[PDB]
């Protein structure tokens, strides 16, 4: 056969491999026939076919029909029932289908091969009101999509009969009513075409068929191949299909089910049966669906071969399924079978029973985890969810995933409280500052009223996969009362409330938490996960107990640790920077700086001892320094300031104007700060050495690396690097001993990248800053261009928000080059990144492919990172 | 000769391309005596001799001595005096000089070859006082830098000499004091070094050949050599000449002079002269030297040598020269020539008249005027600046060159008045801030007490040409009483007040300002410049008037009309785009926006009528839009929002937080805007093409360019031509003609030098932003960076400031692959560059060599392009 191809259980003429010529679904059909699936009977006719067809004026190329008419007296014999026949009828299913997903396509036709004699057959065993809604549904059905007959037409005249009748939910109407339906339907044929309902079955497929082929040239589906650059293609293919029916009497049934299940991922069979019936009764209350085993009971040999049917998919295709089944009068007919959706839960446990059984190898069990499945492990879930329906009191942004339970706090200061305490709050606030950042950190969650997906409360509790609901209008928080009214609700401090950080929902009281896992399959699936990726993947951590996190999720070390961060740990530490930054003299500013070494180094001393074994990597401070300075009105900083350092009303001013900047992204910061006062990074590097030789003498391990920020010229680095080594030699020196470290420097200067071989010459490392070498390289502030980043991605201007996915064209190539320029340098130079993009799946197997040595992101990123990592060499 | 060279008047065994062996200053001396100068005779020790010495363990190798010796009996036969008597004496001078300038060689040593005898022989003619003086000098001299004796110990004995005798002024010593002296002195030697002065002068020139050929080991020549890498060299050479005296009666003398007037042009020897003496005595007070004529007068067969010298300098150099000679009984020595420094004014005069003269050929004139040479003609000078030198009452920072006179006044709004009676005003201010800009601009002059030569007057006075005295520090104004008390001096309001932008100076009084030029020269010489170069210049302006002003100064056309500051003209126009932002409904935001129509109209009406011929290239609105908001504090913008525009408390603050931005360089502004708010696009649009018709209509020749700011993808700048394209068809439609215009975009976004390629098939043209590519580059927000700056340049981290001087190796770099990748893409892609680099002599030289078409700069910086781009082809 060349241009019709059939199949059926076992049988089939076409093969997996043509989805060219069958098209997929028709391809997918071949291949589940050959298997040995019970697929009703038909065939395929090629989408060559289609294209002989559109060339020849849009007619029958010759020869075609005789095929056509050949398939069907196969699937005739096939089924033992001849098309247009009351007494053994046999009604057909028109699908269309190209080589790729294509809209536009004809509509799916069911039940074509009707007439008012097989509508008479078939109410038989299947019943009147069935066969006679059917032909109803079919005469407008083929009326509208063969026939380009106004669906209104149809409506017009089904309106009318409930308008008299009295009624509005079809279900209503009777046998009798549909078969005088059927009689004002055909008149609309009449009306609006001209010519009668064609009631010979051949002249129904025939004008399917064309209809079909016409499909292919549909406005939709043009614009789609030009709106969509697509070309060779050539057509698409008709797929003709044997009708199967459930409602046949109590042998016969439809049902669903995956082959596992798909929220657990137990290996056993999961979904319902509906006995003498179809899948309409359902949706209109006619009818309600048992469980698999009413199946096995009623009919035994039908359930045999659906359990061969799915181990056989399993088998073949390697995954749990979910289908769709008919059972026509003790006969088992499979329909649709499609890869089954699941929670991560289930994912997992699958992918690692299929190794075990044998199934499938490691590498593609890989391949069966999506980073969306991966995360919902890496968050707390509720047990029963759907059990807390009616608790539910508002919906707001699901601004960051996972379940959280305690008592409702009022202040940062309460959430501190309760953290103190080892007890669970949940902070709620109209908006979060980077005031409230230590109690949104205590908090078990955090509850917001204004705010979308990138407020502060989002951005932040994202960043240490908390959960978090933003934007919640229907809150009213009254800080003076201590209670909060949500949805009208009244919810006064120290009362429970529940929050999921993935919905958006506030759900009332405390909800049960799904108990921790001990099944071991994570922790196996990983194994696999870790052998297969070649990149290393680290974390962005600041304090000690980030670093623990970091290592309990995988991290193999800490690739930035910013030192800044630790001094806005505590009002004592900022204060402290405030007095270096406004001490009168040299005296004074040295002794505020040296208050800064024991901090520094009592920090890294923790951080260390927590990274024990591993590379832990230290940036030098980052940010300008009016960023350590009080906020609010100018009157209130000069005060704030005065009181806390001893500065004078008029010193204050002067100094709060000099630090001021214009655009403090690209001011005096970083290595800039670092350059022009060189004790800052004196006083670093000091604290680092002196932690990591005092950690040494009690028996950790520690390997520390400094990296210098913001550099755009190898001298800027040199000069860094200079004043980094001569501390360490004075520290080695003092202390009588000496341990390995590494210097290197953040790349996210766009010059930076342009003298990369220079700059390796200084430089061990490269960690690359994709964030702000995005902004510098787009020319984006990030905290300004929200105000037109949905324009430009609702109008095709760009694709994706540069700062979520890497910007593979422009940032990327500006990251191939520095990668390449400094390797020829420094062949053994190890190329990194830190940042979002570290953690972003697609971002991530960019640095893969790139050859960077390793990506560094959030601790709870980390497994996402690990897991991405692997995906894109399997 | 191997290893040394004689020569003399007509006479060098070496010639002008040995500058490896003879050295620098040896192979010009072997040039000027080969063109037949009458330059005292000498010799040269090759820089071989030098290698050959050291590496013979720093002594002197086989032969050379009796070559050295071969030499001098030569210089004594050609001289007919020998060295070391006292009948017939010749002292010897002996100078290093390698290749290259090279710090740390010997210091010259005159008068060699003196003795006790010699002494007495040469106090004959040029008397005691002098011979005993020099014999005092040269024992010191030949002691510290030959024998490494201490100048102290010599100072030690002269000091008690007139701490004995009476005086501090040596000048006061007689011939016994100084015989004494010289018995002191050759005491230091025996003290120090543990043997005598060397009496005998051939041991005394070994010793001076030996010290300068160590003198090339010298810390500081190789420090030079290793902190300015340099190698290959291979040492120094040694200059031994012959020393001659213009102190030996009325027939000898000393005179220096330029071939031409240095601050005229006028082709005249200008110099002096002084009989029987040498250049000391003047420095003393000794003696006072005559004009030119006195040695034509006592000395004509001298003098008669002298104009052949002077005429055989300019014929052989092609340039002016400044020179030293001697005249030693009635003979004329050439001693000192090099290219004489001059005025612009002199330059461009002398550089025509040679090429008049047959003496060089256009293409070589072009050199002899340097761009600073240039730019002293393009702005008003004072006549004679020295005649009040008791009139300047202080000195500020030289801001902005020219000079300026007119009557004070303290506010811009003054300076506006006088300028609008066709009057000339000196604004003078504490300090100047975007609301004076228009007084500024009215002004002759301006003159702050505060503020740097980046402060906000300089820059502003800078990009107009217009003089300017910043940072005062000794002026005090009295806006209260209209009186400005300037070093101690009191200028009231309307007085004449005279400014050197050049120098700084503030001047009491109305000096005299030169009277404008007739000569023709400038005229020739920019045709030659024309001619040569082959990159267009064109200048940014945004007022018909400055469009005008570049006309006048050569422009080819408006590289850059920004249309931002048309709307920040006047303030009726900037409440008007105040009302656009506030508009409360888009009826009244249209209205607005039609309001705005005709500003725009209305000035491009006038700017292409004054470019009638010339294309002019007009910029979409580039700024965010707070940048037309009004300045202060939060209350007052808010009261002064509401006033002029109607809008409430409320609404107006709103408004004012959400066009508030943290880094406005990289925000909201731009193409980003003309995106979201197409309107506005429209509205530029729709204003370009009515006044481009409108003009058109009336014979003016309009060539209409609009450039799309900001863009780093093909989709922002696609977006914008394509709403510029359908209303120019709208336009051209409704007017019933059509005109050509052309559509392009700014690069200045780093991806869009990635994207080039792409941004190349909507662009018609590239216009690089440097100034901002710099800033997005270097990740440096210039407004900030002048923090660190002034520390980079000291330590070396940059060679200068990448915003005034192209960084070619990164900027340029990404300038370079944009334009190779744009014009793969289109073949005739126009590509230029609008800023300070378009105006910055080394940056439009890259420019050049980059392959651009164009540079646009500022009017009066429009010349200095234009010399600039000739001059990096010749
Ligand atoms: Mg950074
Ligand atoms: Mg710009």
């Amino acid at each position: 056969k060349k241009r019709v191809f059939h199949f059926g259980k076992g049988k089939s003429e076409g093969n997996k491999t043509m989805k060219e010529l069958l098209g997929g679904k028709g391809a997918n059909l071949a291949e589940m026939a050959s298997i040995g699936l019970s697929v009703p009977p038909g065939f395929t006719v090629s989408t060559e076919a289609c294209q002989q067809y559109q060339d020849a004026g849009c007619a029958l190329p010759a020869g075609l029909w005789a095929e056509i008419v050949d398939g069907l007296q196969w699937v005739e014999e096939y089924m033992g029932a001849t098309l247009g026949d009351p007494q053994r009828p046999l009604l057909l299913s028109v699908r269309s289908g190209a080589a790729v997903s294509m809209p536009g396509m004809m509509d799916t036709v069911l039940n074509l091969g009707l007439n008012d004699e097989v509508a008479a057959g078939l109410a038989a065993k299947s019943g009147e009101r069935f066969a006679y809604d059917s032909f109803r549904r079919f005469l407008d059905m083929f009326g509208n999509v063969v026939m380009d007959i106004p669906r209104s037409l149809f409506e017009e005249k089904l309106e009318h009969m409930k308008e008299s009748k009295g009624l509005k939910n079809d279900t209503d109407l009777t046998a009798s009513d549909l078969k005088e339906l059927v009689g004002q339907y055909k008149e609309v044929y009449l009306s609006a075409k001209g010519e009668p309902f064609p009631s010979d079955p051949k002249k129904q497929l025939e004008l399917a068929v064309l209809a079909v082929f016409n499909s292919w040239e549909s406005p939709r589906a043009k614009k789609y191949r030009s709106i969509n650059q697509i070309t060779g293609l050539r057509g698409t293919a008709v797929n003709v299909q044997c009708m199967v029916f459930g409602n046949m009497g109590n042998t016969s049934g439809t049902g669903v089910l995956f082959t596992r299940n798909p929220n657990t991922g137990e290996k056993k069979l999961y979904g319902e049966f509906l006995v003498n019936a179809q899948g309409e009764d359902v949706v209109a209350g006619i009818r309600t669906p048992e469980d698999l085993d009413a199946m096995k009971n009623l009919m035994p040999q039908a359930y045999d071969e659906l359990v061969e049917n799915c181990n056989i998919l399993e088998s073949h295709y390697k995954e749990m399924q979910d289908i769709e089944f008919t059972v026509q009068e003790n006969r088992l007919w499979m329909l649709q079978c499609r890869t089954g959706k699941r929670t991560g839960k289930s994912a997992v446990k699958i992918a690692v029973d299929m190794v075990n059984e044998g199934l499938v190898e490691p590498r593609s069990a890989i391949k069966m985890v999506e980073p969306g499945h991966l995360d919902q492990l890496l968050h707390p879930q509720f047990e029963n969810p759907s059990a807390y329906k009616d608790q539910v009191i508002a919906t707001g942004l699901p601004a960051s995933p996972g379940a959280a339970v305690g008592q409702v706090v009022f202040t940062a200061e309460d959430a501190e409280a309760w953290h103190s305490q080892g007890k669970a709050a949940i902070l709620v606030r109209a908006e979060t500052s980077p005031e409230d950042v230590g109690g949104m950190h205590a908090a078990v969650g955090i509850l917001t009223e204004r705010g979308g997906m990138t407020s502060h409360a989002a951005v932040v509790a994202r960043g240490w996969g908390k959960c978090c609901v933003s934007g919640c209008s229907g809150i009213r928080v009254n800080d003076a009362e201590k209670l909060v009214t949500i949805g009208g609700h009244v919810l006064r401090e120290g009362e429970w409330l529940s929050l999921n950080g993935s919905t958006g929902e506030v759900i009332l009281g405390k909800q049960p938490l799904s108990p921790p896992a001990l099944s071991g399959d994570l922790g196996t699936f990983m194994a696999w996960v870790d052998d297969v990726r070649k990149l290393k993947v680290l974390a962005n951590a600041d304090t000690p107990d980030d670093a623990l996190t970091a290592r309990n999720n995988g991290a193999q070390g800490i690739g930035l640790c910013r030192t800044e961060h630790m001094f806005f740990a505590s009002d004592e530490r900022i204060k402290a920077v405030r007095q270096m930054i406004m001490a009168p003299t040299l005296e004074l500013r040295q002794q505020a700086l040296d208050r800064l070494l024991p901090y520094q180094r009592s920090d890294f001393e923790g951080i260390f001892r927590a990274m024990d074994g591993l590379p832990v990597t230290i940036r030098l401070l980052d940010p300008p320094l009016h960023e350590f300075l009080p906020e609010g009105n100018i009157e209130d900083i000069v005060s704030e300031l005065c009181a806390e350092t001893g500065a004078n009303q008029e010193d204050a001013l002067a100094r709060i104007e000099k630090l001021s900047e214009v655009n403090p992204m690209l001011g005096f910061r970083g290595c800039r700060l670092g350059i022009s006062y060189p004790e800052l990074t004196e006083m670093q590097a000091r604290a680092i050495f002196e932690a990591a030789i005092a950690m040494t003498n009690q028996g950790v391990q520690v390997f520390p690396e400094i990296m210098v920020p913001l550099v755009g010229t190898p001298q800027e680095l040199g000069h860094q690097v200079t004043l980094i080594r001569q501390v360490a030699e004075k520290v080695f020196a003092n202390v009588g001993k000496t341990i390995g470290y590494k210097v290197g420097t953040m790349i996210e200067i766009p010059r930076a990248a342009l003298v990369a071989d220079e700059i390796a010459e200084q430089a061990e490392f490269f960690s690359f800053g994709t964030n702000d070498l995005t902004q510098m390289t787009f020319g984006y502030s990030r905290d300004d261009v929200g105000k037109f980043i949905p324009v430009y991605l609702a109008q095709g201007i760009l694709q994706h928000d540069p700062f979520e996915v890497l910007d593979q064209r422009g940032v990327g190539e500006l990251v191939k080059f520095a990668t390449e320029r400094g390797r020829k340098a420094r062949p053994n130079l190890k190329v990194g990144i830190c940042g979002e993009h570290g953690g972003e799946p697609s971002s991530v197997a960019f640095f893969a492919k790139a050859g960077l040595d390793y990506v560094s992101c959030s601790p709870f990123r980390v497994p996402i990172a690990r897991l991405a990592a692997a995906q894109v060499l399997v």
